[PDB]
């Protein structure tokens, strides 16, 4: 029975949210939804107003760490939900710009018993808080696509004879003219309710009911509208039986590949299944080998009872690298609050030679790895801290400026000892997407500002600009690079060639390299030793198309490999949603081949190796069945090409 539906599900959610969400991280959100005018969230959290704590050492009661420990904030690309994991009771996914594939529950987990609220936000973008109007993004919003369930299950079911409260998602900006609420089975199988909130959207069977979603602020809407994509029962047909499929029942991603000087294919990410070995705890990190006919060598699985992703891998030519971020506690180290990086070490036959967590009291991000040929390696990330020097944003003072990331490169030796840490940035926002080292002792980073930090930022609302940072073999800088449009310009990864030179990609909403073809473009940039820009490159569709994670590789004979994601027709006829691309250039820009591959459902590749005088890996993430039936949400593929037009070969040979 739905009679009293509204008090039944304001009081679930009232208690569960005000029981679970620190008194600091409510009084935050209060304050947000009063200020964006989605208050409707608001009364169902009550806990006393508290003081907002954005700069206390104390690691329990630091501002960032509690509100990373709660949330998932994506970026200002067209993003899938790339760091979910089932590491805590709420969750705030904010989506932030672009067409966002938010997903929150994954359905693969053993979530029974347990309460489950996702409170979902497709845009409500940074813009909001401008105090100055007029900003080029101000008053913009993008389809997001809000999965409350897929072909297998109906997500947030508890399946029982109550009204199915203590697991639902919260969303609190649907828009019907533009979002779409993605569920289980056929309209038949679900019944609207008005209520205060807004609309509970309910899984109904003649045994009853079960509260899937609750959509503040919205009303009288009709389960035939085009704003519900209903997606039945039955697994996607496969397509590409030519690739190499990695899945379990839960998520699964690849994030990065790797080869060896023997030509082994390596590729890993993060799993919220038991892919690798038996699951610790939420994600965990993993990463497998294939010889080089496509025959698996071995797999492993590793991390803590926390979350934890591969982000990167590279190879001494022997030995494999790898680097992520962990909000628990590793195998022989310790925590240092919040979440931290690490750096691992795993040999040719898959042992584990040893992992080293670091950071600071607050939060630390670490998505790129490189390895010099001396065999050293180096990180990169960034962090709310003092890692390798005073954060540009130590306190507040008189100004208030929100705590805020800088940049960060480590330098290690083969056996894990830190032999530096350099630290840059401004005092606002500066994260790093891309490490990579030269012949000659030096590194350079990569990454994306909201200031003015190798150069004036021509934004007038602090869009973000690429930067780049080239750093001697003591982790001292040569020079600090800034380039741009008015507009949001998005790093996603670096690579040096064999001349030292140094490349960039990621994409624009500007004319960064040229005309902007329409919506997000791909960018390519060049720059030498010197600091000389050389060229940008700029390349689309009127749709939706950029690089995403890894996005670039250089091989030996420097070929240059770009990989990611487009909803346009960019090497091909779209075969449905986002779609996989790859594409391969000269050192001198020109471009030699453009593929596009994929499913009817979300694809994106996600990682590049090129194999020298060998094979081009190519390997992303899936909703759809890529190589065979999809196993449940997000499995993970990867693609054999031939490097010289892009055409894919079967897998295994
Ligand atoms: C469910 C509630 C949503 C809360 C969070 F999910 C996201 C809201 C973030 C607040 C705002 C962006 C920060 C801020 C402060 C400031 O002082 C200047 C800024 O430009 C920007
Ligand atoms: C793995 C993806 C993580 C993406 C993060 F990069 C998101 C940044 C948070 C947005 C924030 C509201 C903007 C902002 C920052 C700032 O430092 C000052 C501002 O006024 C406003
Ligand atoms: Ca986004
Ligand atoms: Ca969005
Ligand atoms: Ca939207
Ligand atoms: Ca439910
Ligand atoms: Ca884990
Ligand atoms: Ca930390
Ligand atoms: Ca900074
Ligand atoms: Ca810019
Ligand atoms: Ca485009
Ligand atoms: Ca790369
Ligand atoms: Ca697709
Ligand atoms: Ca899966
Ligand atoms: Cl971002
Ligand atoms: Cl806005
Ligand atoms: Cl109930
Ligand atoms: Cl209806
Ligand atoms: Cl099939
Ligand atoms: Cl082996
Ligand atoms: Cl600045
Ligand atoms: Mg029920
Ligand atoms: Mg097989
Ligand atoms: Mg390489
Ligand atoms: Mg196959």
């Amino acid at each position: 029975s739905l009679l009293s539906a509204d008090e039944k599900i304001t009081e679930s959610l009232r208690s569960t949210l005000s029981d679970v969400l620190p008194d600091q991280l409510q009084t935050f959100i209060r304050t947000v939804l009063q200020f964006s005018g989605r208050p409707e969230g608001a009364n169902l959290l009550t806990g006393p107003n508290t003081e907002i704590e954005f700069f206390s050492q104390d690691p329990n009661k630091n501002f960032p760490n509690i509100f990373a420990k709660y949330s998932n904030v994506l970026t200002v690309s067209s993003d899938p939900n790339f760091i979910t994991s089932e590491d805590e009771e709420v969750k705030i996914i904010w989506g932030r710009h672009g067409s966002d594939s938010l997903i929150g529950f994954d359905p693969g987990a053993d979530l029974v018993g347990k309460r489950r609220i996702d409170i979902f936000l497709g845009d409500f973008i940074d813009e909001q808080f401008n105090p100055i109007p007029g900003a080029l993004n101000a008053g913009k919003s993008w389809s997001d696509r809000f999965i409350l369930g897929d072909w297998q299950k109906p997500y947030y079911f508890e399946d029982d004879e109550t009204l199915g409260l203590n697991q639902s998602a919260m969303i609190l900006d649907f828009n019907p003219n533009e979002d779409v609420i993605q569920l289980h089975g056929d309209r038949q199988d679900y019944e609207l309710v008005n209520i205060s909130l807004g609309t509970a959207i309910f899984w109904r069977e003649k045994k009853g009911y079960d509260l899937i979603g609750v959509l503040g602020g919205v009303s009288d809407l009709s389960l035939k509208g085009d704003y519900f994509e209903f997606k039945g029962n039955t697994a996607p047909k496969t397509v590409l039986k030519t690739a190499e499929h990695i899945g379990t029942a839960a998520n699964d991603y690849i994030f990065s590949s790797t080869v060896d000087a023997k030509g082994n294919f390596y590729v890993g990410g993060g799993t919220g299944g038991s892919l690798g070995g038996r699951n610790i705890g939420a994600r965990d990190a993993w990463l497998a080998k294939y010889d080089s006919n496509g025959n698996q060598r071995w797999s492993r699985q590793f991390g803590s009872t926390g979350t934890e992703s591969l982000w990167g891998m590279a190879s001494d030519g022997s030995n494999i690298y790898v680097a992520g971020n962990t909000t628990g506690q590793l195998e022989n180290n310790t925590v240092k609050g919040g979440n931290d990086a690490y750096l691992a070490k795993y040999d040719s036959d898959g042992n584990q030679v040893w992992i080293k967590q670091n950071g600071t009291y607050t939060l630390e991000e670490s998505y790129k790895i490189t390895v010099d040929s001396s065999g050293n390696i180096y990180t990169a990330g960034h962090t709310f801290g003092s890692l390798g020097g005073p954060n540009q944003n130590l306190e507040q003072g008189e100004v208030f400026e929100l705590p805020s990331t800088d940049g960060y490169v480590a330098k290690f030796d083969s056996n894990g000892n830190q032999l530096w840490v350099a630290q840059f940035g401004t005092i606002t926002l500066d994260d790093n997407w891309g490490v990579a080292a030269d012949n000659n002792g030096n590194v350079f980073a990569g990454g994306n500002t909201k200031g003015s930090f190798g150069a004036k930022n021509t934004g007038t609302a602090g869009e973000y600009d690429a930067w780049l940072v080239k750093l001697n073999k003591d982790g001292q800088t040569d020079w600090v690079r800034q380039f741009g449009t008015p507009n949001y310009d998005f790093m996603w990864d670096i690579e040096t060639d064999s001349l030292g030179d140094i490349y960039a990609t990621g994409w624009t909403l500007g004319d960064l390299g040229g005309k902007n073809a329409g919506s997000y473009d791909v960018w390519l940039a060049k720059y030498n030793t010197n600091g000389n820009q050389l060229w940008i490159k700029q390349f689309g569709t009127s749709e939706d198309d950029a690089p995403f994670l890894d996005g670039i590789d250089i091989d030996a004979n420097d070929n240059i490999f770009l990989t990611g994601n487009t909803n346009g027709n960019l090497g091909g006829a779209n075969a449905g949603s986002y779609d996989a691309w790859a594409a391969k250039f000269d050192k001198d820009g020109n471009q030699l081949w453009l593929k596009q591959f994929g499913t009817p459902d979300y694809d994106t590749a996600t990682t590049v190796t090129a194999v020298n005088f060998g094979k081009l890996y190519v390997s992303g993430i899936t909703e759809g069945s890529l190589g065979t039936t999809n196993a449940g949400s997000y499995d993970s593929w990867a693609l054999k090409l031939d490097a010289d037009n892009g055409e894919i070969q079967d897998f295994n040979s």
